[PDB]
């Protein structure tokens, strides 16, 4: 098994797209498992005012504490926020190792820092953008993972995006496969996907393109 | 009326939870708009990558047709690895546009003579494999639905994140007073606006430095 466990205000949104295609076909499988737990629950609602004022509502500490304390403590616990680590590969893979994950999904402007502290929640980001609730960031974090579960290092984790890529037909709108690609050179071929690459990255991921100069 | 256009080999995926909540009741108001165009329509799909790769390759031929199949009213995007990575300005960019035409490449590669040809803006959501662009694709609406200016709240919102300006957002604090023995910081009690705002800003400054340097280096060069 691979036990996936979600904290949320909509259990209706889970598993979504997950229910579908190969992701699906394996939890019909028991390949993962998905289990929600609806926060509203554990108000004896939610969230409340920000304590020195602010935009939005804030997750309260009790509540939450009372929704992670009737769960068992069996894998890590990931708190679908902004100010989170940002998600990578090397963390997909490392998750999709364990046994399994349990998310926390806040909607609102905040969550309660004291018990991030008290409860070890570790803040997760899929990237520097606002989403609708944490809902979405924990769709996209399962979906990098259940993935990588039976039933292997990328370009980008080397500094490199990928290089261009062509199939059929021989020729779209005047526009042919490039001859060095049909060569049969590998070196040729190697060396212009190599060059590609770099220009690529270089132009638009200048990120990326500065960890490969740092080796 | 923002108009979504997604190309896609399941659009069984959508709406999906922005049918949900106010995404979903945008939806209902008809303030955006979702239509989903089959590529299997178009028809195999996709084919063997020249001189040899690891999977196959998206035809530029089936995506051509059915790209053509409606009309070029919109920003062409290309949910892709090998993209641009997606951020709150760019969101608020498209979010600004008639409507978004979003590609969804599921097999790993995508023909460059269609990207080229179509003009098909590359876009990723972050550094990480999906299991198809439905994945990234609704993440980019749900990202763009939220700033849609009819949407209710979305008049007064704030039109920068404190990340843009290189910081993660301070703590924050809610009832009750106290929480397994931790109060709340006793300056966001004291009524001095001043103070709060300084207190809370040192808090981020010392998050951001410890987990995000790169946000940190931004923030730097700003107040420079």
């Amino acid at each position: 098994k691979f036990q996936a466990r979600v904290l949320t205000l909509y259990p209706e949104m889970f598993p979504g797209f997950l229910g579908c295609s190969l992701a699906g076909q394996a939890l019909k499988q028991g390949i993962w498992s998905l289990e929600t737990v609806q926060i509203r629950d554990f108000a004896l609602s939610v969230d409340d005012t920000p304590a020195g004022g602010g935009a939005g509502m804030v997750m309260r500490a009790d509540v939450l504490a009372a929704a992670l304390d009737s769960c068992p403590n069996d894998s890590p616990r990931l708190l679908m926020s902004p100010r989170g680590r940002l998600l990578n590969q090397a963390y997909a893979r490392s998750l999709a190792r364990s046994s399994g994950v349990t998310l926390v999904c806040g909607r609102f402007e905040g969550v309660d820092e004291r018990i991030i502290e008290a409860r070890e929640l570790e803040e997760v980001s899929i990237g520097d953008y606002i989403l609708s609730g944490g809902e979405t960031a924990a769709l996209v974090l399962l979906d990098a993972i259940v993935r990588l579960l039976p039933g292997k290092c990328e370009s980008f984790e080397n500094g490199l995006l990928e290089h261009p890529q062509y199939t059929r037909p021989a020729v779209f709108e005047g526009r042919g496969i490039p001859p060095v690609l049909t060569s049969g050179h590998h070196k040729a071929i190697a060396n212009w996907r190599q060059q590609q690459a770099e220009s690529l990255t270089r132009q638009r991921r200048p990120d990326l393109y500065a960890l490969y100069n740092k080796n």
